[PDB]
């Protein structure tokens, strides 16, 4: 089998991407944030505290003839940005872009933090990291990808995120028309449950490439590119007037600036992030200070190749027995 679904930015800044997902019988379509940095599929639901729902589409398991309570199972997750959610669990039929999994754990939110409530366009998350990170207790549950894997033509999914435009998540096949040149594959460590890999270095604009190992994770659920402070300082030093602002929470730059590109290494290959991708606009409406798309990872504990990096590439998440990651230009 295969699946193919379009993923769409939630706003004009590409802050996140939503992908339609069919849950239950008859189908209830929810728009979920596909997140290669976590491993829970959870949704706003008829069980979510009423005051914490503001415009989201909810899953109502009582209206699904294939929904079954996973008795005794609960979940609770806290993300790196300080957001959180928790609840109980159903199993149900879940389809993404024509690919169907029966008996998928659908984690029903009873509680969500303010950041989720305030985002009316995101009806839940669909985790695509390794199932070892799944928070369901006392019986850990598998991701949609893990459940689908044996049935897929190939045990892979791909992320093809657009810049200020829709893109595509494919399951079970590699669309050879979707990228230019060749795909360069690189080793993955699953020791922390992430798609963790090591970039071979970086360049700023037309500058010389710096060969240096940068360990990080491929995370579609993170908006920006988080890299070591040395790297990030070298980038913003090429933008007149750019500075790190404690009050704002990162590097800002004059909105009148033209941003340089940023290149990162994948083995001997190079992925170029255009400067425009690194612009996240005025810090507040009408401000002439703009927020940077490359930020320091120093306060995170891990480097994160988020959407700013990933949208510059065609990315293969290879879930073979020994997983790997592939990057191509496009
Ligand atoms: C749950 N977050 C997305 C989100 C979606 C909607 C509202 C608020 C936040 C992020 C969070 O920031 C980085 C990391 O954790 C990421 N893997 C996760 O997807």
């Amino acid at each position: 089998s295969t699946g193919s679904a379009t993923t769409t930015p939630i706003d004009s800044l590409d802050d996140a991407y939503i992908t339609p997902v069919q849950i239950g019988t008859p189908a209830q379509t929810l728009n979920l944030d596909f997140d290669t940095g976590s491993s829970d599929l959870w949704v706003f639901s008829s069980e979510t505290t009423a005051s914490e729902v503001d415009g989201q589409t909810i899953y109502t398991p009582s209206k699904s003839t294939t929904a079954k309570l996973l008795s005794g199972a609960t979940w609770s997750i806290s993300y790196g940005d300080g957001s959180s959610s928790s609840g109980d669990v159903y199993t149900d039929t879940v389809s993404v872009g024509g690919l169907t999994v029966t008996g998928q754990a659908v984690e029903s939110a009873k509680k969500v933090s303010s950041s989720f409530t305030e985002d009316s366009t995101i009806d839940g998350l669909l985790g695509l990291a390794f199932s070892t990170l799944n928070t369901v207790s006392p019986t850990q549950q598998k991701t949609f990808f893990d459940n689908a894997k044996a049935s897929l033509d190939s045990p892979v999914f791909t992320a093809d995120l657009g810049y200020h435009a829709p893109g595509t998540y494919n399951f079970g096949f590699i669309d050879t028309t979707a990228y230019t040149g060749s795909i360069t594959y690189t080793a993955v460590s699953t020791k922390q449950g992430f798609w963790e890999w090591t970039s071979t270095g970086y360049a700023v604009g037309s500058g010389t490439f710096k060969s240096t190992s940068i360990d990080g994770i491929a995370d579609t659920g993170t908006t920006l590119l988080y890299l070591p402070a040395t790297v990030v300082s070298a980038y913003w030093a090429q933008v007149s007037g750019a500075k790190s602002s404690s009050s704002v929470g990162g590097y800002v730059f004059p909105c009148s600036a033209t941003l340089p590109s940023f290149t990162f290494g994948v083995g001997s290959a190079r992925i170029v992030i255009p400067g425009d991708y690194i612009d996240f606009g005025p810090i507040s409406t009408g401000s002439s200070s703009c927020f940077g798309g490359i930020q320091s990872s120093a306060g995170i504990g891990i480097n994160i190749f988020g959407d700013v990096a990933l949208k510059a590439a065609f990315v293969v998440f290879n879930g073979a027995t020994t997983p790997t990651l592939g990057f191509a230009s496009k």
